[PDB]
DNA sequence: TCGAGCCGGAAGTTCGA
DNA sequence: TCGAACTTCCGGCTCGA
């Protein structure tokens, strides 16, 4: 249930990029189950990031991180061109 | 009526080649 | 060693059941 570190066999040493750790994330065949992936063109809905998020929090050692972190610092991702913010609603995530 | 989620600017230490 | 990079910090705004 965890193609991460299954598929490109992760390192417990040299952390991997932060928008190529998602995007490795993001091909999940189980983030049906824990979060909505469309097989359609290329859209990505968070519904429930429960464990998304605690992963995200728990590569900085912290016991519980907030969502709106996410939101305070992927949005300031904006550092060239990768992950982009959709207009649409507050849950929907999108690649270019 | 009441709380939750949303995000602007700022600062400081450390990474890969 | 060089320049750049991501996180955490402070607090203000508005909608739905």
């Amino acid at each position: 249930v965890i193609p991460a570190a299954a598929l490109a066999g992760y390192t417990g040493s040299g952390p991997i990029q932060l928008w190529q750790f998602l995007l490795e994330l993001l091909t999940d065949k189980s983030c049906q189950s824990f979060i909505s992936w469309t097989g359609d063109g290329w859209e990505f809905k968070l519904s429930d990031p429960d464990e998304v998020a605690r992963r995200w929090g728990k590569r900085k050692n912290k016991p519980k991180m907030n969502y709106e972190k996410l939101s305070r610092g992927l949005r300031y991702y904006y550092d060239k061109n990768i992950i982009h913010k959709t207009a649409g609603k507050r849950y929907v995530y999108r690649f270019v």
